[PDB]
């Protein structure tokens, strides 16, 4: 299992622009377009996102695509953060993964604000990271996956996804 095993897992694979969890246009693996209502603001966004006129639709190759840009972007971000980096170069390689899964789905700026979490991952104190990941509107509002990350993150293993 790696990183990308992982976020396609997590997000799944749409052709198709879609709503995601919060309502936002989206395309492929978990892709945000806009958070714009309008779904012309979406098309557009697509196609410059493509460099081409989608009408909407895209190939695989192009959703692959647009999911090696992002995961790519994460650990760039994680790597220029300030409070991220620390966390980052302090954990093992599946606890690494966990923190790109998070910083993929809520930004940079969302996971910097867990500053409890962060510093028991950092301080390697699985178990009450774990509970403290948990008191937040994400486990709250997409609970299943939020469950498997902070599994990820308490044994260290990629059990939760097996
Ligand atoms: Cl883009
Ligand atoms: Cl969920």
């Amino acid at each position: 299992m790696n990183i990308f095993e992982m976020l396609r897992i997590d997000e799944g694979l749409r052709l198709k622009i879609y709503k995601d969890t919060e309502g936002y246009y989206t395309i492929g693996i978990g892709h945000l377009l806009t958070k714009s209502p309008s779904l012309n603001a979406a098309k557009s966004e697509l196609d410059k996102a493509i460099g081409r006129n989608t009408n909407g639709v895209i190939t695989k190759d192009e959703a692959e695509k647009l999911f090696n840009q992002d995961v790519d972007a994460a650990v760039r971000g994680i790597l220029r953060n300030a409070k991220l980096k620390p966390v980052y170069d302090s954990l093992d390689a599946v606890r690494r993964a966990a923190i790109i899964n998070m910083v993929f789905q809520m930004g940079e700026t969302g996971v910097a604000g867990f500053t409890n979490s962060l510093r028991m991952l950092q301080q390697k104190r699985w178990d009450e990271a774990a509970v403290n990941l948990a008191k937040s509107r994400w486990y709250n509002q997409t609970p299943n996956r939020a469950k498997r990350v902070i599994t990820t993150f308490r044994t260290g293993t990629w059990d939760a996804y097996k």
